[PDB]
C-alpha cells in the first residue's frame, strides 16, 4: 500500500481519478449488464475496429474473396495497433519507473501526461458516445413507429430512407414533431462543449484541446454518413493510414527485440521473489555467508529495490540474469563475505560494454516513445484532412 | 422488538399503517386467490409495465423483429427503474439510520416523509384500479350479453366495437339502459375525490395531493384510450422517458459502486454477529485480553451498535472490514488489554482519508436521493404534458 | 364466434365463482367476529 | 385488572411473560401474578385491549 501524503496534488491525480472512471465505465460496458445488442464482439476500441464490427454486424466467388480479403485486413490493422499501444504503454511505465531515481515531473512525466491526457479524452470521447447510442435507439423506436403510421419507404432498420423520403414524406415527419415528440437532437453542439468543461475540470494542455475537437469533427462526420459511405470513407482512411501502420509496428517488433536484449530497458518485479533461491546455491556444499542467509536475503532484496551505489555517483538497480550470472562462478568459494559479492557485482556492472547497454537503455526508450507519439499524430492529421476534405467535396 | 410508546404519533406512523395496508393488499392480489386472468406475469408495478404486460396478453420479419424488439425494450426499461427503485430505498433507509445518531425528524426524514407519501399514493391508486376492474369486468359481462342480444358488432372481448358503432347502433344500448341496469358508471369522478379523503384522512402535503390528482388525469386518459391508440401513448411516453431512465440508471451505478467502495454509507446487521469469528483470532497462540472473552464481544457488539466516541465530540459507529484489518496486525500480542485496543481502533478511525471518506458517505447518499426524486419528477411532468397534450390534440 | 362463447363462458364462471366465495368468506367471519364479540360482552 | 374490570389473558403473551432472561426470578405464585399484572398494564396493551 502508499502512505503517501496527497495534499496538493493539482495534476496527475485528478486525471488519475478521472482514468478510473473511465477505465471502469469501459469495463461495465464491456461487462454487457442486463440483454443489449452487440451480437459481435463489438470491441470499439477505436473508430476503424468499430467500422469492422458494425460490417460483421451486416460472382460468389467475388464476394467470397472480398469479404475474407477486409476481414483479414481488418483485423491485421487491430491487432498491430493493440498490440503497438500495449507496448508503448509498457515502455512508458518502465521510462517512468526509470526516471524515478532519487513531485519530480521533468520531461518523463510531461511525455506521461500528454499521454494520459490523449487517453482520458479517448476514453471520454468513447464513453459520451456509447452513452448516446442508447438514447438513439430508444428514440429510433418513435421515428420508426411514426414512419410506420404515416407510412414511409422503410428498410430492415424500421427508420424511413433518407434517398427515397421526398419533400412530401419528411412532410408527414415535419408534422408529427409538430404535433408532439418535442426531441431537439440539438446535442451535436452541446455535447462537445460540455465534454470540454469536463476537460476543463480535469486540466488539459491546449493540444489535447485540439485532439478532442478534432475528434468531434470526424466523429460527427462519421455519424452523418450513410453506412455505406461510412465504410468507404473509413475504409480510405485505413488505407491511407497503412503506411504509418507499417512503420508503427516495424519500430514496434524492433524496439521489443531490442527490450528482450536488454534488462536495464525493463525491469520485472517477479525476480524480487527469485533471489530466495540464489541464496539455496550459497549453502549447499558451498562456502558462502557465516550464518546470514537473512542478511543475504535483506541485502539482495535492498540491492534490487534501491540499487547500488555506483561509483560515479549515482544508483543503479541490477537486473536479474546479470545477477545469478555474477553469483555463478567457476567455484563459490571465492565469494563468502557480503564485502566481496557486493565488489563483485559493483565491478561486473561497471564493465565497459555493460555501461554503454545501460546509458543505451533509455535512449531507445525515449526514441520508441517519440516515434509511437509521432505515428499516432500523424495518423490522425492525415485522418482530420481526408474527412474534412472528404466532408467539403460531399457538400 | 420495540417497547417504545407512541403517544400522539401523528405522522409518519398512521402512513406507516397505511403503507402496510397498501403492501398486504399488493401481496394478496399477487397471490391471485382462486382463480382469475392474468395469463402472463402481469407484475402491474407501473403504467409502462402493465401496458407491457397487457401487450403481452395480446413481412413476417417485420413483425418478428419488431415483437422482439418491443419486448427487449420494456424488459430492460422496466428492469432499470425496479433497481433503481430498489437501490434509491436502500439509500435512503440507510440515509435515515446515520441521520437517527443521538421524534429527531429534520430535513432526512422530510424526505423520508415526502418519498413515504408518494409511495402511499402509488399503492392506494394501485389498489383502487385493481378494485375497479373486477366491477368492470362484472358489468362488461351484461354489456356483451345485452350487446349480443339486440347484435352489435363485436369482436373477442364481445363489446361492440367504438368505431362500427353507429347512432343507431348505440340506440339498442341507450334503450337498454332506459330499461334496466341502471349502471351510472360515474366514478371516474367520485373515485378520485374519495381517495383525496383517505389522503386527507392519511394526511399528505400538497405535493402529493397535486401528484395523487395528476395520477387521476394521466389514468383516466389512459383508460379512455382505445388499445392500439393506449400502446401507442404509452410507447411515446417511454420514449420521452428514455433519456431520464439512461440518466438514472447512469446514475445508479455509479452510486452504487461509491456504495461498494464506502462502508460507512451503507452499514449492515450481519458483521454483529461476525465480530465473534474475531475473538477466536485473539485466542489460537496469541496474546490477547486476560480471560475476557465475554467482555470482548461485549464491548465489540456495543461498539457496532452505538459506534465509539470520537474526539471531536460525535459518536460513528465502526464498519467489519475496517475493524479487522484493525485487529489483525503482523504480530497479535501488541494488542492485549481493551485500552488499547480501543486506542487503536480510535486512532484508526481518525485517519486524514477515512475522516474524508467518513464525511462524503453522507453527502453522496444526499446527492443520489436528490438526483432520484428530481428523475422522478421530471418523469412524471413530462408525461402529465405529453398526456394533456395528446389529449387536447385528441379531442 | 367459437371463441366468443368460449371466453365468456369462462369470464361468467370465474365471476361467479369469485363473487360467491368473497360473500361465503365474509359471511364466515363475520360470523366468527359476532362469537368473539358475543363472548368479550359475556363478561360478568 | 387494578381498574376493577376482569379480563382474559391471551396464550402467546402469556408465554413471553413467562419467558425471561432467567427463570429464577419467578418461582411464587404471588410473583408471576404480580409479572402478568403489571404486563397486561402496558399502556401499549391497554389501548389494544380496548381497541379490540
Amino acid at each position: 500500500d502508499r502512505a503517501a501524503t496527497r495534499d496538493a496534488i493539482t495534476k496527475q491525480i485528478s486525471a488519475q481519478q478521472n482514468q478510473a472512471a473511465a477505465t471502469q465505465k469501459f469495463d461495465d460496458m464491456q461487462a454487457e449488464v442486463g440483454q443489449r445488442g452487440i451480437v459481435d464482439q463489438l470491441r470499439t476500441l477505436s473508430a476503424e475496429g468499430r467500422a469492422g464490427e458494425v460490417n460483421q454486424i451486416l460472382e460468389i466467388r467475388k464476394e467470397l474473396t472480398g469479404v475474407q480479403d477486409a476481414i483479414q485486413n481488418r483485423q491485421y490493422r487491430a491487432a498491430g495497433e493493440q498490440r503497438a499501444q500495449a507496448a508503448a504503454n509498457r515502455a512508458a511505465e518502465a521510462h517512468s519507473l526509470s526516471m524515478a531515481a532519487g513531485f519530480t515531473r521533468e520531461q518523463r512525466d510531461e511525455l506521461r501526461r500528454d499521454r494520459d491526457e490523449a487517453k482520458l479524452v479517448s476514453g471520454t470521447i468513447a464513453t459520451t458516445f456509447q452513452d448516446y447510442d442508447e438514447s438513439r435507439q430508444a428514440q429510433s423506436e418513435i421515428m420508426r413507429i411514426v414512419g410506420k403510421e404515416v407510412g414511409m419507404p422503410t428498410d430492415d432498420q424500421g427508420m424511413p430512407d433518407m434517398s427515397r423520403a421526398s419533400q412530401d414524406q419528411l412532410d408527414a415527419f415535419s408534422n408529427a414533431l409538430n404535433e408532439a415528440g418535442v426531441q431537439a437532437n440539438t446535442s451535436p453542439t452541446e455535447r462537445r462543449n460540455a465534454v470540454l468543461k469536463s476537460l476543463v475540470d480535469a486540466g488539459v494542455s491546449s493540444k489535447g484541446i485540439a485532439q478532442a475537437k478534432q475528434e468531434m469533427e470526424l466523429r460527427e462526420s462519421l455519424e452523418g454518413l450513410a453506412p455505406q459511405d461510412r465504410t468507404k470513407v473509413e475504409a480510405t482512411i485505413g488505407a491511407v493510414n497503412a503506411e504509418l501502420d507499417t512503420l508503427q509496428r516495424t519500430a514496434t517488433e524492433d524496439y521489443e527485440r531490442e527490450v528482450a536484449r536488454n534488462p536495464f530497458v525493463e525491469p520485472d518485479k517477479d525476480p524480487l521473489g527469485s533471489v530466495n533461491k540464489i541464496v539455496d546455491k550459497a549453502v549447499k556444499s558451498g562456502f558462502g555467508w557465516e550464518g546470514d542467509r537473512q542478511d543475504l536475503n535483506n541485502m539482495l532484496v535492498d540491492f534490487a529495490t534501491n540499487g547500488i551505489k555506483l561509483p560515479d555517483g549515482r544508483t543503479a538497480v541490477v537486473p536479474s540474469k546479470l545477477l545469478e550470472q555474477a553469483f555463478n562462478t567457476t567455484n563459490t568459494w571465492l565469494f563468502k563475505n557480503a564485502g566481496d559479492v557486493e565488489k563483485r557485482i559493483i565491478e561486473l556492472m561497471t564493465t565497459d560494454g555493460m555501461t554503454q547497454m545501460r546509458e543505451d537503455a533509455p535512449t531507445i526508450r525515449e526514441n520508441f516513445l517519440k516515434t509511437v507519439s509521432d505515428i499516432a499524430n500523424q495518423k490522425r492529421s492525415n485522418a482530420v484532412k481526408v474527412t474534412r476534405s472528404a466532408e467539403r467535396e460531399k457538400g
